C-alpha cells in the first residue's frame, strides 16, 4: 500500500526562496543555493547533464551500484529501504531489485520535498513490486530528517552526489544529523566524487554543449518568475572553476555588462558591476581517506568502500559508530 505524509506547508517553498534571495543578493559577495537550480525546468536540464559525455557522476556512480546491489543488500541485511532526494530513482529499482531477490524487501520509504513526485513515484513502485509498504514523507533535510519512521531495519540511502553540494561546516552538520537517525541496525549508503584530473572535472560543469550554462542561468529564470525579477539571463556568462585549495568546483554566473536587477516581490534593487560573479553552486570532491574521517567524525564507521576501474567514484556503506568507555 501507498502512505503518504507531508510535513511541508503550502508557502515553505516561497518563503524559503525570499529569504534565500534576499540574503544571497544583498551580500557583498553575491550568491544563490544550489536547490533552486531544480524546478521543472531545471530538473529536465539536469536529467540531461547525467547523460552528458563530460558528466560522468551519475552514470559512474550507477555503474558502481549495478555491480554492487546484491552486495550491499547482503551486508545491510535490510527489509527496509530509506531513499534520500531525488533523481536516483533508477538506481533505486537497483537496490529495490536486489533486496526482492534476496526476499528481503517489505517497506520502501522515499523522503522528498516534492510531494507530487512522492505520490506518482509511490504508486508505480507499489505497483512493480506487489505487498511493497511504501511510507512516503514529504519534508526537507533541514527540518523534517526526524519524521522518517523507524520501522525495520533500515538501509538509508543518499546518492546522486549532492552530499558535495554543501561546504565542509554545513556537510558536517548534515551528515552528523542523518547518522542521528540511525538505529543500530541500520546503514547508510553514501556516494562521494573522487578527486582526480583538473580538466575532467572542470569539463564535467561547463560541457561543450552549453548545457551546464543553460541549467546555471535557469535559476535567474526560478527567481524572475516567483519573485518578479528582472535578470537579463543573456547578460550572465557561466563559470566553472577548479578551486585546488578547497578541491571543489565552483559555478559562477559573471555579469558581462554592469546590470542593475529590481526583485519586485523582495522590494529589492540589486547592482551587479561589470564582471561581477556570483556563487551559484560548489562541488566538493574527496579523497578516500578522508570519507572515512568525516563519516568517522559525524559519528559513522565505515563497513565498505567501492569504487569504479577509474578510482573515479566511491560507494561507502557506513554504521553507528562503536563506542567502549572506561
Amino acid at each position: 500500500t501507498l502512505s503518504l505524509a507531508n510535513y511541508l506547508a503550502a508557502d515553505s517553498a516561497a518563503e524559503a526562496l525570499r529569504r534565500d534571495v534576499r540574503a544571497g543578493l544583498t551580500a557583498a559577495p553575491k550568491s544563490l543555493p544550489p536547490k533552486w537550480f531544480y524546478d521543472a525546468v531545471g530538473s529536465d536540464l539536469f536529467d540531461q547533464i547525467t547523460r552528458l559525455p563530460e558528466y560522468y557522476p551519475t552514470r559512474t556512480e550507477a555503474q558502481i551500484l549495478r555491480t554492487r546491489s546484491a552486495e550491499i543488500i547482503a551486508a545491510a541485511g535490510a527489509d527496509t529501504l530509506v531513499e534520500l532526494g531525488s533523481g536516483t530513482s533508477e538506481k533505486t529499482r537497483m537496490l529495490l531489485d536486489a533486496m526482492r531477490d534476496a526476499e528481503l524487501l517489505r517497506r520502501f520509504i522515499p523522503f522528498d520535498v516534492d510531494a507530487g513526485v512522492l505520490r506518482s513515484a509511490g504508486a508505480a513502485i507499489g505497483a512493480e513490486y506487489p505487498g511493497i509498504e511504501i511510507d512516503a514523507v514529504c519534508g526537507d533535510f533541514e527540518e523534517h530528517l526526524g519524521k522518517i519512521p523507524h520501522v525495520g531495519r533500515r538501509l538509508v540511502v543518499f546518492l546522486g552526489s549532492t552530499i558535495g553540494n554543501l561546504t565542509p561546516a554545513p556537510r558536517a552538520e548534515f551528515l552528523s544529523t542523518l547518522a542521528d537517525t540511525l538505529q543500530p541496525g541500520d546503514s547508510l549508503l553514501l556516494g562521494t566524487d573522487l578527486v582526480k584530473d583538473t580538466g575532467r572535472l572542470v569539463r564535467a560543469y561547463d560541457d561543450a554543449a552549453g548545457v551546464t550554462a543553460a541549467f546555471n542561468r535557469n535559476v535567474l529564470a526560478v527567481v524572475n518568475r516567483e519573485l518578479s525579477a528582472d535578470f537579463d539571463l543573456d547578460a550572465f556568462e557561466h563559470v566553472a572553476k577548479w578551486n585546488s585549495d578547497e578541491e571543489r568546483i565552483e559555478m559562477w554566473l559573471r555579469a558581462r555588462t554592469a546590470q542593475h536587477v529590481r526583485v519586485a516581490a523582495l522590494d529589492l534593487e540589486v547592482d551587479f558591476a561589470a564582471g561581477e560573479e556570483m556563487l551559484t553552486e560548489v562541488s566538493c570532491k574527496f579523497r578516500p581517506e578522508n570519507v572515512v574521517a568525516e563519516l568517522a567524525e559525524a559519528g559513522l564507521r565505515q563497513t565498505h568502500w567501492w569504487t569504479d576501474p577509474a578510482g573515479d567514484f566511491g560507494l561507502s556503506l557506513a554504521v553507528r559508530l562503536e563506542h567502549h568507555h572506561h
